[PDB]
């Protein structure tokens, strides 16, 4: 095993390198990155500008998608279902893809833009939203398991 | 260099190693968070809970600490997140150069931050820029080697 240090610096060239051979958009925010390209891969679809801040992924049959990621440790942490900030609700879903200790897929799901705001909360420090990534709104009635679809794509 | 495939288990790797070890939390803001490492190190300070937006680290003799930081490869490259709450006692600022090794950190206290920044109206709040002038003097601190130490 290395030292933390180089760990940082081996994972940041690696995304660099990534991020200009156009696979990835951002080397900035490496859960991110990762649930794009495989919700990419999944869809076929195609990627925003880094100039599109409403959305990330658009599907070929129209859909716009916010895609939302973060690493979970331990499924019972309930403060680790927190997601980052959104700032737009100007899309038509939302894709929130868990990775585990080993940035593999733990859940994802597609949520209705309108799931998601449903269960939101302003914050004016950061100027958005956040969502917490429950249970109940992953086993929600109208939201779609994507969670072998994106295993099934690497990762 | 490598093939695209090589590269995405090389970062999926390293990433999988600093999880474990507890230096990445929600692995969106890998130098964010070694940044707070560092500063809680090199203090005994303890961190901050959820609900606490304003500040990142908590000094034994009481300092809240708002922690900026950025990788060093321009002036575009000083620029720091957004600031939208002024209820902290100082900055910490850390920049890092491309192996992650700290190449400047400074303590700056929340009236020299306030006097350095502007507000933006697009963004709603107040952004700074780590310039050296800020970074020398100003009665900001010097915590660059501090920070090396911890390392
Ligand atoms: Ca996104
Ligand atoms: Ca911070």
């Amino acid at each position: 095993n290395l030292t933390t240090r180089e760990l940082l610096a081996v994972s940041r060239a690696s995304l660099r390198e990534l991020k200009r051979r156009g696979v990835i958009r951002s080397g900035n925010a490496p859960a991110g990155d990762y649930a794009e390209l495989l919700v990419q891969r999944a869809t076929d679809g195609e990627l925003a500008n880094a100039s599109q801040k409403s959305w990330d992924i658009r599907t070929t049959e129209g859909d716009r998608l916010q895609v939302k990621a973060r690493v979970i440790t331990d499924e019972h942490a309930n403060g680790e279902r927190q997601l980052s900030t959104i700032r737009s609700w100007d899309f038509d879903a939302a894709v929130i893809v868990l990775f585990d200790d080993n940035f593999r897929v733990w859940r994802a799901a597609r949520v209705p833009a309108a799931i998601m705001k449903e269960a939101a909360y302003y914050s004016q420090h950061v100027r958005g939203y956040t969502v917490y990534a429950k249970d109940a709104l992953l086993n929600h009635s109208e939201v779609e398991d994507w969670t072998e679809q994106l295993r099934s794509v690497e990762q």
